[PDB]
């Protein structure tokens, strides 16, 4: 078919890296693209096109069950093969992810409508607070 | 005017890097903020104000008609003058971008209800496939 | 409480940057990784959890009223601490901020139905024009 009409999420992205660097691309733009997703919007009228590709960034997803060690690639930050471990302790969310790194890990829980969240590694400690929606 | 409320899109960014430069940001961070487009909503109170600017990344378009030579400036990319044309090949609808880089341009097509697009400049050739939402 | 399901948004994020260094992260991601907040849906089913993760730019908000000098941070930007006063020339938005830097400020102004956005910092002046939604 020759008709193009609609609004179109990418699936798959091969090599976007290999042709950026063909377009000259600097290293810094090179690896925040690689962690983009596009959605293209296509209005076709006959041979008439008005296209426009919307970027966004790529949705990281965890799943996992308390009490199972589960084998994590960590490919969003240094791309290290830990074994993570999520337990209850009381009503906090603990988790351990052993590697090469040690005291690293991250522990949740929630207050009223506010998540508390600590992530560790080393004697580093970042602090993030949500609110629920 | 004294008026302010709004929201407030922005058309043009003149010199954005060279006052960045001025402010002493790394060069990564500034590589970043050349491709943002920003839009600032406004909340003015008599002289009390409240500012809010929204940070994006700019979207690429192409509108052209089937045949046309138009002139296209490929921002969100390279940032390089090409003049395209796009031609039927059967159901396929082939670009070619002739301007600095060679082997330079684009084909899409669909099969069943996915859209496939291949990104080609130089040897380096990128794959993509869409689904419709 | 051990129910973790909803959809939560980020308010606070302290020493993000402290916990990547501390994972050996690169620097041009840590600079655009220390922008962004964090959208983080979870489906909690007794004990499977299922996240997804979403990513956006970071807003960044001034808020003053006219006359009183201030203490703003430039998150935007450099992280850099300036004492800024907004004053009125006429019709015209002007803003100094004093600090390390010379020269630093900005001035906004309405025409028509564009607000016209002037940044300078030393010798170097950012022009920025935006229109009314």
């Amino acid at each position: 078919t020759r008709d193009f009409n609609g609004t179109w999420e990418m699936e798959s992205n091969e090599n976007f890296e290999g042709y950026m660097k063909a377009l000259d691309i600097d290293f810094a733009t090179r690896k925040i693209a690689v962690r983009l997703t596009f959605t293209d919007v296509i209005d076709q009228d006959g041979d008439n096109f008005k296209t426009k590709a919307t970027s966004t960034f790529l949705n990281y997803d965890e799943d996992f069950t308390v009490g199972v060690e589960f084998d994590e690639y960590t490919k969003s930050l240094d791309n290290r093969h830990v074994k993570a471990l999520v337990t209850w302790e009381g009503d906090v969310l603990v988790c351990v992810q052993k590697g090469e790194k040690e005291n690293r890990g991250w522990k949740k829980w929630i207050e009223g409508d506010k998540l508390y969240l600590e992530l560790t590694c080393g004697d580093q400690v970042c602090r993030q607070v949500f609110k629920k929606k």
